[PDB]
């Protein structure tokens, strides 16, 4: 089988979600835009994971601070080289920290989620960016997994922004505040950025694996 | 890269949970325990799931009302050949479904999870079925998925205990079947078994997310 390994890098600019995306240079779906990924270097990979921080360095020069499995799709349909098989990876960066290192690229660009909905996208890579993306619906409902598209530190109105862009829905500032707080998941770096002078947070590493019981 | 999917399907029977095992008859780990699973074979198979599915009716004769593909191990240690791939499975049945087909077959049987959590396992099967019994943990929260684990069809009783178990400690018999009845997943076939009711899952059981844990 053809197997390969790919991830659905987001990030939060501008002030929209972002998705990080590689133009084909080959054959199949030539020339079309796609995820970043491919196939198992056996020399240097160990892991799963070690390939897919692999594929995401060569493109971003930077290894993302949270990756999470999504899926593995597998069929004799979605390829029309073969039967193929996929491992479909979550990422989270912030955008500037590898924006700097990805002006200079052609073949590598952070697009708009809304206009990559309505893209030609190689193979079935719509429909795992739609996967992902549906998954980080319910991280902004159970956790605080949408910090790390944000540049460290930020503000809790920051963090409360970009949960009511994925859930597509105003959410409730004071019972936010309130579940951030008893989470205890935040580092307040004593900082402010200011019409009010914000405190200025970092995550716990342990928030990658914090989950709330209830719903936001 | 060698690449396998393996199924850890788990029924409830005994007041306990069981988990089927099966006995491999060809190398590496020859003659040990472990999970239902194997290669893709294109000839029959269009999808992972259709592989999976074979896999376990190749063991059990019978396709498991439940299946949700659980996560893709992928690395060169688990395996002492090389580099080595398998897509995971969960799956849930009922015992009596396939206790009568593999009664009558020495390398495939219902093991006590309890015990198999202590086994000495083929390649990292063990990692595999503990990661498994994890995420019904959150089944149990979440959703009424524990009911596949029942023979249809079951009581309410039955039904809040396979979740206890699953949990690990007792549930407040109100606030469950208030829950149960708000979501509106069961069947009630208007029959009793000792007086209690008797209930089937509706089919969209298996993709109902409760927002709140239970
Ligand atoms: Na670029
Ligand atoms: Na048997």
């Amino acid at each position: 089988q053809l197997l390969t390994v790919d991830a659905v890098l987001f990030t939060y600019h501008d002030q929209q979600l972002k998705v990080l995306l590689v133009q084909r240079s080959n054959h199949p779906f030539l020339g079309l835009w796609g995820l970043p990924g491919g196939f198992i270097d056996e020399t240097c990979d160990e892991s799963l994971e070690q390939t897919v921080l692999r594929k995401l360095a060569e493109k971003t020069a930077v290894v993302p601070p949270y990756i999470e499995q999504l899926c593995t799709v597998g069929n004799n349909s979605r390829d029309a080289r073969g039967w193929s098989v996929t491992v479909c990876y979550t990422a989270l960066m912030s955008y500037q920290a590898c924006q700097i290192q990805i002006a200079s690229v052609s073949d590598v660009k952070w697009w708009p989620l809304a206009d990559v909905l309505q893209m030609p996208l190689a193979f079935d890579h719509l429909q795992l960016i739609e996967q992902a993306r549906e998954r980080l619906t319910q991280k902004a409902l159970y956790s605080l997994v949408p910090g790390f598209a944000l540049s460290e530190p930020f503000t809790l109105p920051e963090l409360q922004h970009v949960h009511e862009v994925l859930l597509g829905k105003p959410i409730q500032g004071k019972s936010f505040r309130r579940r951030v707080e008893q989470a205890d998941l935040l580092i307040d770096t004593g900082l402010k950025r200011t019409g009010r002078p914000a405190n200025l947070y970092c995550l716990k590493p342990d928030t990658a694996s914090y989950r709330f019981l209830r719903n936001l």
